[PDB]
């Protein structure tokens, strides 16, 4: 889950 991923969190502003 990209939200639990600090790096991937950034590229998913729609989720995170």
């Amino acid at each position: 889950g990209c939200c639990s991923h600090p790096a991937c969190n950034v590229d998913h502003p729609e989720i995170c």
